[PDB]
This record gives C-alpha cells, structure tokens and sequence, in this order.
C-alpha cells in the first residue's frame, strides 16, 4: 500500500496546491496536463527528487471536443494510472466566438468530472475485491467567478448546479463500492483548500459523502 | 396587442398541450420543431382553422452541433417571431456510442436554453421603451426520468441542476427589463403542467419570478 | 357546499388583501384575528354586506404558551369552521435586554407551531369526514414575510424561523397527499400575492404541491 | 491557554464520544448534562484520573419554559466555562392525546432555541474579550440527529427541526463571521463523527464556515 491521486488540471494555481499537499501526505501523484507540459515537468521534478517514483505528469485533452470522445479520452487519463501504478485511490476534479467558447466551457467542466467519475468507478467495479484499496475518494471543486472569468453570471451558476448534482448523486450511486464522492467550493489560500481535500481524502472522512464543504 | 408564444419542442408529447393550451388562451404560438415536421403542420392546421394566422410551425435544430453555432440557431428561431409577428413575448423551453449520446443530449438541454434565453432577452433590449410588451415570462421544463429514458440517475440530477440555476439566475439578471423566468417540474396530464404555464405565463403571475414549480 | 377558507391574521394588512380576494372568488371566509377586533369586524360586516353569511370573526390567541395548549386553541379555530358551516377547504397561515429575547424565543416558536397545529387539525378534521363526503379541492398556503415587516427578529432568528416553515410545507405536502391536501408557500423573491393564494386553492392548481413561490 | 470546549448534552451517547475525542486531543472539556447525573460525573472523574483538571460537569435545564429565562440559563452554562477557565473556543451543540402534542411542541422549541441561545452568549462573551486578549479558533458545530434516535417526534415536525438548525448554521457564520467564529453542522447522509467535529475545530479547518457536513 501506497495510494494514488490523479489531480486534474494540476499544474494551475489550485492544482498544483493540492498536488503538492496530496504529495506531503504520502500520496504518489499523477499530475494532469494539457498546455503546460513544462510546468507540469517542474512539479514531477521537485517531488521525484524529494521522493523517487511518487510523480508522474501526465497530457489529457479535457476539451469538449478535443474524432475522439472526452468520455474515452477521460478513461484514458484514469488507465494511465493503472498503467503505471496499478491502482487509483482519489480523484481531484479541480460575437459567437466568445459564445461558442462559454458554452463549450460549460461542457468539459461539468461532463469532464462526470466522465472521469465513470471511469475511476468502472476500475474499482474491476479490481477484485481482495486486491482493493481501502479509502476511495472523489472531490470535485468549484470556484470563485474570478477563476472562471470569461464569464457572465448565469453560465457560472448552472456549472455549479450540475457540479452540485454530480456530487450528490454519485455520492448515492456509487456508494456500494466504497466510493465517497465530496465537494468543495466558495463561500456563496492554495495551502488552505488543500488541508479540506486532505482530510476528506484521509481516513478520518470514511463516513462522509454527498457533503458540498464551503471555504474562504 | 395579440402576444406571442415560442414553445420549443412543440409537437412533442408534453409541448404540444402546452401549446393548445396556450393558444387556447389567445396567445399566437410558433410551433418548434426538428425531426417531426408533419405533427407541427397537423397541429398548426388545427389552429390557424380555429383561428387564422395564429401559429407557425419553423424548424430548428437544437442539438449540441447540427458547421452553425447552436448559440446562431437559437437566436434565429427567436427571430422568426419577430420576422412573422414582430414581437415575442412568451419562451417555453420544453459503449461510446451511448456516452457521447448522452453528454450531447445534457449540452443542448442546458445549453438551448441559455440561448433561446439570451436572444429573447437581446430582442427585448433592442425593442423600444414605448413598443414593448408588458408581460414577458419565460418558462423552463424539466422533466421525469421516464421522458429523459436513454438516461443514468446522475445525468438527469446534472441537467435539473444547471436548469435549475438558469431559472434563478436569469430571474435576477433579467428583472431590469420586466423578464420573469420560472421553472416547473416534477414532484420529487398534459392538460395539467398547461394551467400552470398559463398562470405563469398571464397577469396574474406579474409578480412571481425565481420560482421552481413542483407537479404530479 | 359554498367552499371556506379559513385565513389567520385576517385583521389587518396581507391577511385582509387576502381573505379579501378569497372572498370576492366566492369562498365563504373565516376571518381570524386576535387583539385587532375592531378590524375583523368592520371587514366581516362589509363582506357579509356583499353576500349573506358569507364571512365570520373568529377570536384565538396563537401565540406559543390545562391551561389551554396551543394545539387545543388551534384545534377550536379550525372547529368554528365547520360547526358554522359544515366545512374547511383553505387554510393560509399569515404569521401574524433579556426581555426582547424572550419574546423573540416566544416569537419564533408562535410562527412554526401555531401553522404546523392549524395543520393537523385542519387535516384531522378531513380524515374524519367520511370518505364520500370530502371536498374536492384542499389546499393550504404557509406566509412567509419580508424581514422588513416583522421587525423583532434579528437576521439569524428569521432565517430559522423560515427553515422551519419551508420544512413544514415540503413535509406536510409529502406527509397529506393520501388525504388529498396540497400544501404550499408564498415567499418573498431575492393584493399583489393574493392572485396566487387564488391560484394555488384554485382547481386549476390539482396538482401543484410541495411549491415556495417567490413573490416580488 | 489549553483550548476549552463546551458540548451539551455530554452525558450520554453521541455527547460522551464528542466529549472525549475532544479530550483526546487536549481541550479541556466543559460536560453539560441535565438529568444524567451518574454518567456526567463518571465521564468527568475519568478524565480527570487521565489530565488533571481537564473536564467538569455542569448542570443546565436547556428545555423550553423572572422564573428563569432559557436565555439566561444559556448564558449561565457558558459562563461556567469563563469563571472555570478563563475561555470558551468550542461550542458543540447536541440536541439532547394532547400530551405527546404539547410535548412535541416544548420539544421542537427546546431543540432550536437552546442552541439559538448558546451561540448568542458564547458570541457576546467573544465580543467582551478585548480584541489582543481572545483565543485563535473559534468553532460552533450544531449536530442534527437521525429521525430514529429521537422517536418522539413525526417526520413533519422533524423536518421543520432540521430546517431550523441549517437556517441558524448558514445564519450565525455569515452573521459571526466579524468575529472569527465558525459555524458549521454535522447532520445524517441520504466515534463515528468525532473525527469530523475534531477536524472542523482544528486549525486546518480555519476557513471553513457554513457547512452542514453529511455524515453515513
């Protein structure tokens, strides 16, 4: 036993928070990437270098479209971490040219999270029972509107609303396979969400799911 | 003043009482449609013979790509309103292979509805002070699990929700121009869910806006 | 076999709006009041000037504190309905130092209880009528006021008191539907609202239950 | 400067595992009980036998019902932390014919208020405190228990107990907030919970308020 996390978009300011507090604890990290390779590479460097074979980036196209689907390119992402360590333990989902784009920004981050929550439940479906970790969590976040700022009010707040729902409901769904499924979001630090993302990703969150946690 | 009502899906189970209801009623409706052509025609040979030149059928394609813009298509068929009648008072928004199916059919269900919203709006704006009408309502439905089939429980809690957050968020965003936005679904008769789209939608409901209604 | 509604607070202000607008819908009121008797009476006389038996006063004290418990007073209010006309088919709950917090204890405790009592006894009275000799339509509308016209209540104390209440209807409505009793709440958004309590006691609202409309 | 926690309803059950979670973390531990004698006083001795003058009983009626006001008995059992200890850091707020109906009332009002009360006095002696002279983490935790562990009470009457509680949470923490006081709820999903209570009154948790965790 040593678990893994898979963080998406891990290279951003957030990601990289929680990537690095994930890591601290004693997790192996895969560390999602689409256009920063190269900082992607830094971080995998640092916490290698720090603690040998515990990182690894890894380039997915989270797009909306990327002809290849987002839901196989997200099971994809979650087999690289079989792949490599065999195993997955916690997932972190973190004019009509503006238009388009809105809409399209929409798509990825509430289907993303759905695709890639499809994809690590299906391995545990397959794991066989003996060979399964002990403590799978998934904790999708949201953000503040400052994060997500090629935005108008109301597109923000549908994406929050179907985030909220993926939560709720696959906290339910999956809960026969030991699944806790767990949000965090503002609020009506990088150092600080990551200390919530620990302790619902800990052992002492096992009863915990469904729940939306409110931050500052 | 004859006021004028859009109602998306028209010739569907659930959307075509609605519209008979809302013509019943006195409103002159446009009839949405895509796949089912016929069923528009039959239903607006119906009416205009009871009453004459009071529905159009116009086709639209509200899928997530039809290469057009769904934000485009939307905004055209608020516009055959305003070409045919000049004004639009009233919008109802009523295996990889089943993956892809699935995501394409949230996006235009969230989606379509955020732009048919916009362009309404966008007309309202653009109308002056003096020639506006003076009871603007704008309906969103959602639906049974049983009307959404080819369907997971998450998927279906993901799509209530950012429809859910279109309703309340709109409502706000768009009192400044009288606009009321109000939702109705299920519950936890066609005839039925029409009274209170009628409600909503007339001078009773002036005052009510932000609000999800729950049916049986 | 004229229908009765039975309006708490009557006397003065959104009570009166409201059992006014009930009354000119043809129900026969029941006008509650408890310290305002000038107010209920004038009221009663002008209706019962419009149509013959028609409305009455009825005197109860719903604040929270045998000497009698509240449940007996409101069970007594909901009798003087149907000993003066055989019926009840509407009930709207309107709500209305150390020494200011005592009161405000008192307040909070007057507001969800008094309703939640009305509400079993209304419904108690439905469950012994027999089976065959119900009314076709009960419906129940809890109030809930701006925090501008109960002064009393700091912002806490209110928001509690308005859980309690949207509790209440969303509980009563699942908890009454095999009695046939909708249950349902006016609120304020984020006779204006008397159109509405029309509308939900309304036929045309069968099937609406488990509602909080927002009015603003 | 060791941390002191207050948790009502100490004496038995969910309390006594709070209590001494909290203990084992090194807070020294205020032990409401009411009735329970026996269990509040052998809870306090073997404490005590562990840490010396690390626990004490205190005695409070927290029902509903100058003869004393509930507030001032709120008031009073949070003082006995001052005069015992100079602080108070953590409040955990443990909800515990005609006659079952009045019961279920006094019940309802006991459970809402009582807290609604605690959280005023702990609030106040906050604010006393000069601004350099006040602790670093103060955290309100209010528990909402299972339907089935307290059977007195029908799902309606719950429901609106439960509504209630989340009013004040979501309330107090925006309404504290100044204050650096955090409020959050540990309720059911749709020493377990310890953990958690531990984990929103660490420092890790210093920006999470508002919160109704969910807990199965």
């Amino acid at each position: 036993t040593v678990p893994v996390a898979l963080v998406t978009g891990a290279a951003k300011r957030l990601g990289s928070g929680i990537a690095e507090g994930l890591h601290a604890e004693g997790y192996a990290v895969c560390l999602h990437y689409h256009r920063s390779a190269a900082e992607a590479n830094t971080l995998a460097a640092t916490l290698n270098a720090r603690r040998p074979n515990s990182a690894i980036p890894v380039q997915a196209d989270l797009s909306n479209v990327a002809p290849v689907t987002l839901f196989k390119r997200c099971a994809d992402l979650v087999a690289a971490c079989y792949t490599h360590w065999g195993r997955c333990d916690v997932l972190v989902n973190n004019r009509e040219a503006m238009e388009a784009a809105a809409a399209d920004l929409f798509g990825s981050n509430a289907m993303a999270p759905y695709f890639l929550i499809k994809a690590f439940a299906h391995r545990v479906a397959d794991t066989p029972a003996e060979q399964r970790g002990t403590n799978y969590s998934i904790v999708n976040m949201v953000d503040a509107m400052t994060s997500q700022p090629l935005l108008g009010y109301t597109i923000y707040t549908m994406a929050k609303g179907a985030l909220e729902g993926l939560t709720r409901s696959a906290a339910l769904e999956l809960a026969p396979l030991q699944i806790r499924v767990n949000g965090v979001g503002p609020g009506l630090s990088a150092a600080e969400v990551s200390d919530v993302v620990i302790f619902l990703c800990s052992s002492k969150a096992k009863y915990v799911t469904g729940t939306c946690v409110k931050v500052d």
